[PDB]
């Protein structure tokens, strides 16, 4: 299709450009430099090991079949794991990153999603983290002015959730006992857990995905404005944050309820919504640059001790304040192009940015899953009261009468 390779090329593209911010902001030289470096200063006999654990991933190619999903399941759930079903499909329903989903029925009859992962991913994504923490050290080591710091960290870490099916469950069990029984969100009981086997609560409406490409109007706002206020009643209900938002975790059901299922990228908010962010939008809204600047430094939204353009802040506040602004704000695609294109052209004004590009935890977190929901609200074409949802949820942003 003309279009599936235009998607292609787009995603190739985003490659490259993330490739050279890794060699400008992190590995201190290009890719290629850098691994002839590491293809010298890592032995051979590293390699063939290595190929050796990536083989059987390859083996067994999608879909298992059903005696390799019955082997997993012996490996987890113990040989006699039928007892626990009432019965089991062996042709999967789905795919995941590194896995497959049965549709099944519990013993308690329900019915129930079984993530089965592949049997060679545990060995082959170890394997993968070894080698990119020996290029990690070759980089630390041989590449001048090179800033791997908390790298190998966030690739344990990455590893370790994709290959521990335990903590996506963890999340997933606050998650459902907060929102049980909720009017407008319905989050699936974990039945039970294991490091490659998750099971779950079947649940099952029509995709975001769907509604993104051929949704109703009215389907298109709802489960817009459902995400929008799960964006922000999750950190103030139980303390946690979705997390970045993607369109293949969630669902419109028939009762008008949002259901979630994906529960990998759930960020910590103790606090809850920091009240700088509520406070910095409707400073921004009415323009009190007087309050606002401070406010903004106070929070580590800009740099500190730097000469601010008031041009500037307006710019990187636009996407937030301009929704807030109506009573129903239409997300859309033209909007947000729109909100991408800068008011401070380069040959006008060379100015250094007052954005804070080493943002506090407290507000990196949530703002990068903001981004996220609101890509896709604009995805959905939706239409949502987000000024309402905002002064109700939101900490600092109505008014303070
Ligand atoms: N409770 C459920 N009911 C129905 N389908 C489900 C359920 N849970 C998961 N699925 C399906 O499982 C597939 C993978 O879901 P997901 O939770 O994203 O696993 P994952 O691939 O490991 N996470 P990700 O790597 O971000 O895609 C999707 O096609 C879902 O439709």
């Amino acid at each position: 299709s003309k279009d599936e390779v235009t998607a292609e090329l787009m995603e190739k593209a985003a490659n490259q450009l993330f490739t050279v911010l890794g060699e400008l902001k992190g590995g201190a030289m290009k890719v290629g430099q850098a691994l002839s470096v590491m293809e010298a200063a890592i032995p051979d006999e590293f390699g063939e090991p290595y190929r050796e654990a990536l083989t059987k991933l390859q083996k067994d190619a999608p879909p298992l079949p059903a005696s390799k999903v019955h082997r997993v399941l012996d490996g987890q759930l113990g040989t006699k794991w039928r007892e626990r079903f009432s019965s089991f499909n062996d042709t999967p329903v789905a795919s995941a990153s590194i896995g497959q989903v049965h549709k099944a029925i519990w013993s308690d009859g329900r019915e129930v999603a079984v993530k089965i992962q592949y049997p060679g991913a545990d060995e082959a994504l170890r394997a993968d983290l070894k080698t990119m923490q020996r290029m990690v050290g070759v980089l630390k080591q041989l590449s001048p002015g090179a800033d791997v710091q908390g790298v190998v960290d966030e690739l344990v870490e990455r590893t370790e959730m994709e290959l521990d099916y335990r903590l996506e469950a963890a999340n997933q069990r606050a998650f459902a006992k907060a929102y049980h029984d909720h009017p407008r969100f319905q989050v699936p009981h974990v039945v039970a857990s294991a490091p490659k086997v998750v099971i779950q609560e079947w649940i099952e409406g029509v995709p975001m995905a769907e509604i993104i490409r051929h949704g109703t109007t009215e389907q298109r706002d709802l489960i817009g404005t459902l995400l929008a206020e799960l964006t922000f009643d999750a950190p103030r209900r139980l303390g946690l944050m979705h997390g970045d938002a993607h369109p293949g975790n969630f669902m419109l059901l028939p009762d008008g309820r949002m259901g979630i299922i994906d529960f990998g990228a759930v960020a910590p908010m103790p606090g809850g919504f920091p009240i700088e962010l509520g406070m910095t939008i409707r400073l921004a809204r009415e323009k009190n640059y007087d309050l606002l600047l401070p406010t903004m430094e106070k929070a580590g939204l800009i740099q500190r001790g730097r000469q601010v353009s008031v041009r500037e802040i307006d710019e990187m506040l636009r996407q937030y304040v301009e929704p807030i602004q109506v009573e129903v704000f239409h997300y859309t695609r033209k909007w947000l192009q729109k909100m991408t294109v800068s008011q401070i052209d380069r040959s006008v004004a060379q100015i250094r940015t007052a954005r804070q590009m080493d943002l506090p935890a407290k507000l990196a977190i949530p703002m990068r899953v903001i981004a996220s929901v609101g890509a896709i609200l604009c995805q959905l074409d939706a239409h949502v009261p987000i000024k309402a949802l905002s002064e109700e949820l939101i900490p600092g942003f109505a008014e303070p009468d």
